[PDB]
């Protein structure tokens, strides 16, 4: 099963940096979301939740399809919340119906990163809308009240390794959970992207308490949360170390996480030998926008 990258006809570089401007004005505009947060961390996971169904065995699933965009996919349980990050992005792609949806999706993503001071991540056009009969099934993003090696093998399936995961998972420094998306309680309100997920690991004193859904989380004193599978990066001895390190080093996070993201969003994609390059878009404030 192939899908080859096809260039949105006759766009280039500046086309889309109009598009991630559209969306990082609208982050801006839009800013009460979610008690003050603003959509910046729901349009990051609606990048993952996109990418994260590929299945490298017989790719399916994936980016490149923009299948969520029809009922199966976008009514997966795992999902819930993520209709919010869709509607933000539906006034975006009328501006601009010619993005592909997978494009579109991922876009937001990098955008959102970006306009949240995170590490730059390159990106690369040239998804393509495929039929309803091509979402995958429901069930194939992962569960929160695992252990490591449920983690480990679970990002085996999505061709992820130890430093991959681990670099990833520190996506959860955004946002918040929410009981009623996933019986998961919050903690903190988060809208800039650093390596504070390591550190709050290492540093704080967690709890393992039950929430009103009865699910386990762990919890701090300062008010912190991590899911189960979160807490797993620092008792299974090989995440921890990695955990040390990106606690230790900001810039390497940052440069590890944009080079797994940027795979995570390409999963599943062949890119033509003359395909454009990977497009670096500047971000509104590098504009003076
Ligand atoms: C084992 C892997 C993972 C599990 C089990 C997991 C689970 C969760 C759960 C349960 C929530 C709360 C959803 C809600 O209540 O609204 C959440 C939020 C989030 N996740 Fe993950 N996640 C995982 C990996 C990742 C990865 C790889 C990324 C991105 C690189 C990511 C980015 C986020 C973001 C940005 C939010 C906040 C969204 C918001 O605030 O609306 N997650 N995730
Ligand atoms: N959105 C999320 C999801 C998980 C998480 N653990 C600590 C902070 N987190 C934020």
């Amino acid at each position: 099963l192939v899908h080859v990258a096809s260039v949105e006809k006759g766009r280039s570089y500046e086309d889309f940096q109009k598009v991630y401007n559209a969306i990082a004005l609208k982050l801006r505009e839009d800013d009460e979301y979610d008690n003050y947060i603003g959509y910046g961390p729901v349009l990051v996971r609606l990048a993952w939740h996109i990418s994260g169904t590929w299945d490298k065995h017989d790719n399916t699933g994936g980016s490149y399809g923009g299948t969520y965009r029809f009922k199966k996919e976008f009514n997966d349980p795992s999902n819930a919340g993520l209709q919010n990050g869709f509607k933000f992005l539906e006034p975006i792609h009328k501006e601009f119906p010619w993005i592909s949806s997978g494009d579109l999706f991922s876009l937001g993503g990098v955008t959102a990163v970006q306009e949240m001071q995170g590490p730059k991540i390159p990106w690369r056009c040239g998804r393509v809308d495929t039929p309803e009969d091509t979402t995958p099934d429901n069930g194939r993003l992962p569960d929160a009240d695992k252990d490591a090696g449920y983690v480990r093998t679970f990002f085996q399936r999505l061709n992820m390794n130890d430093r991959e995961v681990v670099a990833l998972m520190g996506a959860h420094a955004l946002g918040k959970t929410h009981l009623k998306n996933s019986g998961y309680e919050g903690g903190g309100a988060n809208n800039v992207f650093t390596n504070e997920f390591y550190l709050n690991l290492l540093n704080e004193d967690w709890k393992l308490e039950k929430n009103d859904a009865n699910n386990e989380q762990w919890d701090s004193k300062s008010g912190y949360m991590m899911l189960p599978t979160d807490y797993s990066l620092i008792q299974d001895p090989k995440y921890l170390s990695i955990v040390k390190e990106y606690a230790n080093d900001q810039d390497k996070f940052f440069k590890d996480f944009s080079k797994a993201f940027e795979k995570l969003l390409e999963n599943g994609i062949t890119f033509p030998k003359d395909a454009p390059s990977p497009f670096i878009f500047k971000t509104l404030e590098e504009q003076g926008l």
